[PDB]
């Protein structure tokens, strides 16, 4: 089975997170796994103004997401939604739903946020676009420990692994969210063999 | 590969949907279907004074949710969400959710509403719940073509199948909006013995 | 302007957080606070035996919501969404629905949950309930600043105020928490002046 | 009071409803009532083959939206979500957000599909970047009586208006559709005069 990780992220919390999803979706023998991302639609010197971190993950283009038998999206959120470069990627499928391309693929989401909030609604609303595809989809639930682990600022949903990246940006994903990823990267990749072989 | 059409209706809207679920996926060889409502929640002399509808299939305990590999769920809206008995039902199923009973299991949704309003949050908002038990959630996207016939009104969503009931009830499911379910059912248990033979 | 709190709490969480609501929404001269539980619809003797909590608050009827200019819902999560108990109590406000009663009343939700996973929907599950009545939708935003603040584990959305009452419910409403309570309360009744006198 | 209609339109549809909902709010005494368009991010090649409409509506700035006491939302769906557009213009309202900007300021939303699929999604799911703003939420709930007919296939919902555009977007949007969008202009320019003068 093939499982692309795609992502967007300016900051690298997002890049973060799918490395350690790949990581666990690569566990499974028989996934062949890729990690891509989506265009930039910011101007590359507002960007670069912006403090925003150059990633080496090749771009992405909407017609070969059909070549894969699972896709696990990340993006940080947007007030409660995936961000505009997620979405303007998302809105150049037209082509693959017209042709039924992404129908019964495996779809599965994860954030990243300041402080917390919308991290929930940001891998939810991403899943109505999924479900227009007939895609899948793919919640985590409480599989992963660390999801009961109340002692610690952390992210990590049942809906899919998220990360707190702070205020100011300052935080890197810690053990326990990226944890939370693998596993995310393990069941979706697992789910995809057991699926499509 | 074992299914559940797990339903809730007052007046036959869903219990009909239910049937037309449960005869598309008894369509697919291998696939064993179960049909069965969750309790009344409403005391039963109010249930008959409302012109409630007695129905033959029998009522499910929470704990037998186990023993399948999909459950469809049925419920008509409440304001946009799942009914009361739907809810009261699901929130006795902490049990399983502690054991990972449900656990990747196929879920899927479907509902009625009297003018439309609500059909699309019902299920979503339904996909949530389902979410924290780890099913794996199954919308029907376009499959269906009945779902670009815009030249009468018509249930049926990405999300899952629905019916209009009319703002008095006295509407009957439509051919297109039965296909859509009967669809949904054929869909869902394909992909129950797929995973499980 | 009148104000109602109206609540379901089995461990007095929700209870916790009412109170502080409407310690909030009394800080506003000409705010009438009132608070109020839902139904419990389990049996007593399931109730006591699960070690639930007795409540002072008055039990509200359907009919009686209709008298408040404002009405700020609390309810722990059941899997993301509001419990049995709330829903059970909306699903009895047909009546007030059809002669438009809540219609252009201000509406507020605020949640409990174990460990955090499901607090943001459990609330805009609900807004979608309160938007069917035609109710004006108050979510708090980031007025709060404890909501900066990731340096403790912490309830509280831009939704509206949350606590997180630990996987085995011992933990208390922290400070922070209440805080963020405290100020849905004073920001609701304000509008709700501002808006009725 | 002053009110913008800001709206993303490609084909027209939206920019008619937007028409709408500006002739409802203008019909309030004392609301100062102003339509603009969010920026197009398709390449401008791309926008006129694909068949883009040209409209007479000027291009907003993040900025400008501080100055008003009311913003009503109008997007088509992509897939469930708001358009690429719209999301990405809301991106650009960070400063705002910092600064308190739109906070407790009147939102609303409105939207427009090929087939009905994703109509509701698309409102609740913009609420919640609203939400992150400290908006106050206003849905349209059953005020508009066209939202009982189901004799013909008609847009509008309990959380703000639609029309549907057909899957080839030959439909235009009818008059009870029109109606609704009037009404909802109507009703939330009468809640900012009320608040603001
Ligand atoms: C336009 C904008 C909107 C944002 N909205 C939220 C938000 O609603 N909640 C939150 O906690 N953080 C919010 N943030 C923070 C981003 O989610 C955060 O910087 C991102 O998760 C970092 O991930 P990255 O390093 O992969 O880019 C927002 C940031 C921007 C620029
Ligand atoms: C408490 C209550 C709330 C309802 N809310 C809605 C609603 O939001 N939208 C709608 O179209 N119908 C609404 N209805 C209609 C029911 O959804 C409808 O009667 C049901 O779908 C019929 O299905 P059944 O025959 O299987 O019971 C409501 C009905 C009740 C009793
Ligand atoms: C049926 C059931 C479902 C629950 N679902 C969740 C959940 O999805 N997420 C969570 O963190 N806690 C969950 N819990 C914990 C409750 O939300 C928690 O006990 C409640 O917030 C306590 O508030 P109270 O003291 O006011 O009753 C669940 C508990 C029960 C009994
Ligand atoms: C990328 C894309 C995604 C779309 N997704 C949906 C959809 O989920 N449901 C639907 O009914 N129409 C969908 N459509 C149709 C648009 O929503 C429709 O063309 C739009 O509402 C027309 O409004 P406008 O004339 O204001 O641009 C989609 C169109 C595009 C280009």
């Amino acid at each position: 089975a093939k499982v692309l990780v795609l992502y967007y992220s300016m900051y690298g919390h997002i890049e973060t997170m799918a490395r350690a999803v790949a990581e666990g979706a690569s566990k499974v023998d028989g996934a062949e796994v890729v990690v891509k991302r989506v265009p930039e639609t910011m101007p590359p010197q507002l960007f670069e103004k912006a403090g925003g971190k150059t990633q080496t993950a090749p771009v992405a283009t909407p017609q070969e997401l059909a070549d894969y038998d699972a896709i696990i999206f990340g993006t940080p959120t947007r007030f409660g939604n995936m961000s505009g470069q997620m979405r303007t990627f998302l809105d150049q499928t037209g082509g693959l739903w017209a042709s039924g391309a992404l129908y019964g693929k495996l779809a599965s989401v994860f954030s990243s946020t300041g402080t917390g909030g919308g991290q929930e609604q940001t891998i939810t609303s991403t899943w109505t676009t999924l479900a227009h595809h007939g895609m899948v989809i793919v919640p985590i639930g409480y599989a992963a420990q660390e999801l009961f682990d109340v002692s610690q600022v952390r992210g990590g949903t049942p809906y899919g692994a998220t990360t707190i990246a702070g205020g100011d940006g300052s935080r890197q994903p810690s053990q326990e969210e990226l944890s939370i990823a693998r596993y995310q990267g393990e069941y979706v990749a697992g789910l995809a063999v057991k699926l499509n072989g």
